[PDB]
Order: structure tokens, then sequence, then C-alpha cells
């Protein structure tokens, strides 16, 4: 009998699908605004790399990672994340020797943690990293990209951002003792520079030096978006080095896709995608088939852009149009065996009742202004 | 230090944008057919994979990456998406005297020896029809990716294959199997040709069509293109109307097929060398002087409102306007906003055609509707 999905892997069903698609596309769409270009990287790769990048001792690596051997026996890892993976691709297909890259991914993520409401096993990722650019300006501008996806989504009544510095590793293996205190001049400078464009932007900020990250790739910038985090993300100028390349510094973040839906869901409760259907294709008698089908494509051909679905299987009429109904389809095409004689077809429009048989070179029209 | 894992490749600014294009359009034609999108989970229980695809199969016998769950349950990395959405048909119960009309995308993994075609993770784009019985509908799969072939203009090198393989029974009394099928399959699969031809879809019936799936029933298909060496097949399906029953749901029709994406891509890249994808930059932000960071950061943001749609890309990390302009250049930017000292201070903006070279100086407030002239 019956096998269940694997725990804290879910299954975006049909409906659920719509809403994540349009949110995508607003996302991506603002991502393209700014310049950036989108990369893609492989779901697995060796577990070193997830060693190195990530850290021996972070509770990612040690208890986190799904990890299994090859039958070829290497050791091999679902990635936890994709920055690790960025570089690697980067400097394995060199885009980062003295270059400026502004890149995007986005695609699932996994960590063996606990399930609970904002955590699952198999989550997904919308990332952006930056290879190049040392100054804070850099770093304003993915604030402020983040800033945008907020407005767009209306969602920015719901999300504060929390930044902090780290230096490096003197910054802390000389703040051993015991608040970024230590920090050298270029640190509060670089971070001071960054407040201060931040503010320029009108993008309220808050501090905080208890704000650590589980990630030990990072130096200088470190952020994190927090709801009433969907976002987090900092500096890492050393990793494109501490992983074999010319060292070049860098900055990036990625979003929980999951936390930021249910949060878009949460303050727009209301927030609908389009439905699956504008138009049905009714059609019953005997050899109705084809034609239906002929018309359905020809449709298609002069309207595209509109959702038509032909009904299949038969169906009495009463049934077609609730089938009809429930797409969500706002006008059904008839065809029965007259229209086929006539040269024809009716045109209800759902919304309304109102019905009307128009010759089939100008159900287009017909079609084109209803759906106006 | 470290490379990708062999079969696994990586997908860089260049190529990501030609499979955008590729996908809208595939994505574009689903929708004019009113199908919807599902996800589903990369990992899965490996039994779930042994029973629905078979266990004398190669993918099975000698393809999947197995692995062992922190509680030992056995975990597979999916190698079709197929017994996935299955799974989760039954598990919300979205088949139960019901139509779905769905497709999904994403990655597939299988240790093959890597080839032209054949990686060791993949991508499809399938779809999968529930509660269709008749003909009809398996009619309807096809024309839907002639419409692709039409779409990314590829028809010219692309053939159908065709072929019913009966019932278990009929197959099972088959030790040519046409001569086995039972009546209601072969006037099934005549209704299907029938219906190809009346739609003019030109294929070819191959009597010796073997999907490597142990699932499949009546209809059973294949896209197969020049001759390609060993992974010519670019979308291959067919009918599968016990797979639901079989893993525990009620027994409901079901028709699907699964396009490898690389192939896609490769076939539309040789057929139309051209093919492009819009530069990645529109308008470069060049800028120079005291602060006019924070400047040119806002005035990029105000662009981006009002030119929706444009690309814009602030320069970053100082630099001469010599830099600048070449970094502008690089991004395939058709023009540039200039922002220097003097600029910022008289609230305007140097618009400098990047094509032609010419500037003009522009107040801040029309330079959106004069930008929006030149980008067409
Ligand atoms: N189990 C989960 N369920 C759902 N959502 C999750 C889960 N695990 C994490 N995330 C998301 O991942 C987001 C970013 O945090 S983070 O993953 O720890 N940081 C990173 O992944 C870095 N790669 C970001 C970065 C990129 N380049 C530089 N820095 C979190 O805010 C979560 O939304
Ligand atoms: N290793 C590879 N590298 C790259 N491309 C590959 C590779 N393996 C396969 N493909 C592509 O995936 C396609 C479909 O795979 S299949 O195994 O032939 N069919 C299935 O997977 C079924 N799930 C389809 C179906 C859906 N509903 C009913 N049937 C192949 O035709 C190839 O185009």
């Amino acid at each position: 009998k019956n096998i269940q999905a694997i725990r804290g892997m879910n299954d975006y069903l049909p409906g659920e699908t719509a809403i994540w698609q349009r949110i995508e596309g607003t996302l991506k769409n603002v991502l393209g605004s700014y310049g950036y270009s989108e990369i893609r990287l492989p779901i697995v790769e060796q577990t070193p790399l997830f060693k190195r990048a990530i850290g021996e001792v972070t509770d990612v690596v040690e208890k986190e990672m799904y990890t299994f051997e090859d039958r070829n026996g290497d050791s091999l890892t679902l990635r936890p994340e994709g920055t690790a993976g960025c570089v690697r691709a980067g400097i394995e297909h060199g885009l980062l020797y003295n270059q400026e890259q502004r890149l995007w991914y986005i695609g699932p993520m996994f960590r063996h943690e606990r399930p609970q409401k904002g955590r699952y096993r198999q989550f997904h990722q919308l990332g952006c990293e930056v290879f190049g650019l040392q100054g804070p300006d850099i770093d304003a501008e993915l604030i402020m990209l983040t800033a945008r996806w907020w407005r767009a989504l209306g969602i920015s009544e719901h999300v504060t951002l929390e930044l902090n510095s780290i230096g490096s590793l003197e910054a802390r293996a000389n703040y051993r003792d015991a608040l970024g205190d230590y920090l050298d001049e270029e640190s509060r400078e670089h971070f001071a520079g960054l407040c201060k464009l931040l503010e320029s932007a009108g993008i309220a900020y808050t501090v905080n030096q208890r704000l650590v990250r589980g990630l030990d790739y990072y130096n200088r910038t470190v952020f994190e978006w927090v709801t009433n985090t969907v976002c987090a993300g900092g500096r890492y100028d050393g990793l494109v080095e501490q992983l074999g390349g010319r060292a070049t510094p860098a900055v990036g973040f990625a979003m929980g896709l999951e936390r930021l839906v249910l949060l878009v869901q949460a303050v727009n409760p209301e927030f609908k995608a389009d439905p699956v259907v504008d138009i049905y294709l009714v059609a019953s008698g005997a050899d109705t088939q084809s034609a239906a089908m002929a018309l359905a494509e020809r449709l298609r051909d002069e309207l595209p852009g509109v959702k038509l679905m032909t009904n299949h299987g038969g169906g009495n009429f009463k049934k077609q149009f609730a089938r009809a109904d429930k797409w969500g389809a706002r006008v059904a095409v008839v065809l029965g065996e007259s229209e086929v004689a006539n040269g024809t077809a009716v045109v209800k429009d759902l919304r309304s009742g109102e019905q009307t048989a128009v010759a089939q070179d100008s159900v287009a029209a017909h079609l084109r202004t209803l759906l106006g």
C-alpha cells in the first residue's frame, strides 16, 4: 500500500503552485531590473566542499547534511546551500578572475534539521551573490534589492532589517577575552560607509552585535531580514581563495522561499493568481471530437496568451459546464453537431450567462473582447 | 581545489539566458492547454521507485542514487517524475474521481555513463493526465508536444514513433505483439492514429518500441531526432492505467510523458544557430565624483519604477569613465546615464547613447521618457 512523502519534503499541489509562480515572477523581474544574471548549479557536490567552505565546526556540516558514498566511493553531499556551490563553479569556469559577476539562483536546498512550521528538510532558496566589489556600496545595492521585493510583494510593513559587522580573523582572535570592539578601522569604516548609504536610501535598519550566522565564510558585512527570518547573507571575501581561486571580494544573501510565500499569504490574505483556465471548450455529439480539437488549436494559434482547456471523455453539458466552472473558466465555447454543420460555435459568458452563436472565423475576436 | 561531480553540469550566465527563453515558450504552450504545474520532492523512498518502475529495468537495477537516512530509511534521488506525481496524487487525494492536467519541471538523477544527451543529473519537463481513458487525451498530449516544436522552430528536426503494448494479459500471452493486443487496446490505438491523421501529425508505428519502465499499457511513444548517436529521443511517454492502483490509490486511467530539457536546448541551438537572449543590461549607470554614490543609486531606484521592463545596472567600484563605458559595453548596455558632480547639483543626467556615441544632458524628470524612446 501507500508510500508517503519523506518527512520534511513537500508537495506543492496545483493551487499552491500558482501563487508561487506569481511571486517567483515578481522576484525574478526585480532581479532583472538590477542587471543580475541567473546561474544554475548542481544539486549534489563532493562533501569536502561544504566541509571546507562552510566549516567543520558548523552545526550544518556536523549534524545537518545529507551525505552518501557514490558507487566509485566518493563522499557526496546534497547541497544545504548554494554559495559554496557558486564559488566552486565560479573558480572552475573562471568567471571570477578580476571579473565582476552579479548572479542569482533558485532551487531546492537540503538540511537534516527537525521539521518546524518555517523549517523543512527540502526547502527552497532564491539567492544572490556578487563577485569583484569590495566597498559597502555594493552591499547597499543588495539590501536595496531585497527592499524592492518587499515593496513589490506588499510586505514592507512586516520585514525588518538587522545589520552587523565582524571584521575578520584578527577582530576575533584578538577579541577572544571576555562586541566587535576590536574591528580594525577599515571595518568600522566599511560598515559605517554602508550604514550611511542605507540611510540616504531611507531604509530603516537596526544594528545588533548579538547577530551571528551559522556559516563560517562571512567577513565584514552581515545581515538578516526578520519577520514580526526570511532572508540573510553577508560578505565572504576570502572564500574564493579559501577554495582554490584567486581571492576576490564577494557578498550575497539567500531567501527562504517557503517563508516568503507564507508571509506574503499572511500580509495579503487576498493575494490570488490567475485562473488556470480562461476558456473551456465544450462539445457533445458524435464526431465532434476532431472538430473540437481542431477548433481548439485554431483558437490557440489566434489567441496565444489565453488558457483554453478542451473537455475530453464526453460528459453531458451540465457536467462540462460544471468542469469549466471548476477551473475558473470565464467563457465556454460550445461546439455541438449543429455548430459543426453551421460553421459556428456557441460562446457562453459564464459570468453573465449570455450566450451567442458565432461564425467560427469570428469567435477569436469575439473571445478577445469578452476576455477583455 | 574541488570540481563538479562528473555528469553534473553548471549553467553559466550566458547559457542560463537561453534556457529561460526556451522554458518560457514551453510554459506558455502548457498554459494554452489549461494545464497546471505541480512540484514534488527530489528525494523519495526507494520502494516507490522499485514498485512503480519495476525491478527488472535498468533504472532500478543499476541507475538509482539510493542512500540511507539518519534512521535507517532507504532514500532515493528521483530518476523520473511520474512515480512521485502519483505518490502525491494519492497522498493528497487529488486523483480520486478527478481529472488533473499536470506538468512539472526539475532535476532527475540516473547513474549512467556521461555522454552527449545523458547526464547523471538532468532535467525533465513532464506532463501527466489523470482520469481520461479514451484516446482523445492521448491525442492532445501529442498535439501539445507538436505545438512546442512549432513554437521553438524544430518540427523539421523531430519525428514521432507510436505503438500500443496492449494489456498486461495481452503482453503475458506474448511468449510481433500486435497479434496479441486485446480488442479494446487495438481499437483505442486506431482511435489515436485516426486522431493523429485528422490533425496532420505524421507518425511511424514502431512495433519494437520499448520504454525503459514497467508501468506502461496501451499507448507508448517517443519523439526522436536526426539519429543522434545513442541519445536521439527527445521526449517519451505513454499510458499507465494501473499505476495509481498499484501504488495504493483508487484506480484511474493516466497518460503522460517527459522531455529531456538538455536535449531540447541542444536541438534548438543546433537548428537555430542564432537563437538569442536579450542582453542582461540595457542601461548602465556611469557616475563619478564626490558622493555621487548615494545619488546615482537613488536615480537608479527611481528610473526602475518609471521604466518597468528595462534592465539597469549601476556601476560600482569607482573607475574612470573609460573603464565604465567599457563595463557598459561589456554587459551589452545600449545606453548609459552618466551622473557626475555637475548633473547631481543641476538635477540632470547625461544620456549617452552607446550605439551612436552622442549624448545630451537631460533633466532627471524627463530622462525616463528620453531613455524609453531609445530602448524601443
Ligand atoms: N530548513 C529550512 N526551511 C526553510 N528555509 C530555510 C531552511 N534552512 C534555511 N532556510 C532559509 O535560508 C535562509 C538564509 O539563511 S542561510 O541559509 O542560513 N544562509 C545561507 O544559506 C547563505 N548561503 C546565504 C548567502 C549566500 N551568499 C552569501 N550568503 C534563511 O533565512 C531561511 O529562510
Ligand atoms: N540521463 C539523462 N540525461 C539527460 N536526459 C535524459 C536522461 N535520461 C532520460 N533523459 C530524458 O528524459 C526523457 C524521458 O525519460 S524516460 O525515462 O524516457 N520516460 C520517463 O522518464 C517517464 N517518467 C515519462 C512519463 C511520464 N508519464 C508517463 N511516462 C528521455 O526521453 C530523455 O529525453
